[PDB]
RNA sequence: GUUCUUCCGAGAACAUAUACUAAAAUUGGAACAAUACAGAGAAGAUUAGCAUGGCCCCUGCGCAAGGAUGACACGCAAAUUCGUGAAGCG
């Protein structure tokens, strides 16, 4: 019989690859995109409609 | 060891703790080249390719991509339990 060319009837699981768990099981062999990039993080202004405000504005 | 003190051969200050310390002696652990054999995924054959899984790697800068689809998988799969009437007995 044929069994190898199966589907996953079982369930997949995750949570133990490299660096998850322990920071220091970080290989140092990283990827490219891995790079710092974005680092000055964006916010929204003041007066957005923000959420109490927007409760007062009815 | 030096700049100074003098009663004279001593005193004050400056200077302040190197080194997995070995020229060694010991003790684990990987792949190498090839005589003969029989030889590489899918209900006949030629057989794609891509997936899926874990206490399996290798090449790669790599969330790219290759390594036979990289290899394997390839059936006792029972795993919460019964219910019935004839005929021997005794
Ligand atoms: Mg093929
Ligand atoms: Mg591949
Ligand atoms: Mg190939
Ligand atoms: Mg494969």
């Amino acid at each position: 019989m044929t069994t190898a060319h199966r589907p996953t009837f079982h369930p997949a699981r995750g949570g133990t690859a490299r660096g998850e768990g322990d920071l220091s099981k970080l290989s140092n062999q990283y990827s490219s995109k891995d790079m710092p990039s974005h680092t000055k993080m964006k916010y929204r202004q003041t007066g957005q409609e923000t959420e109490a405000d927007l409760r007062k504005k009815d």
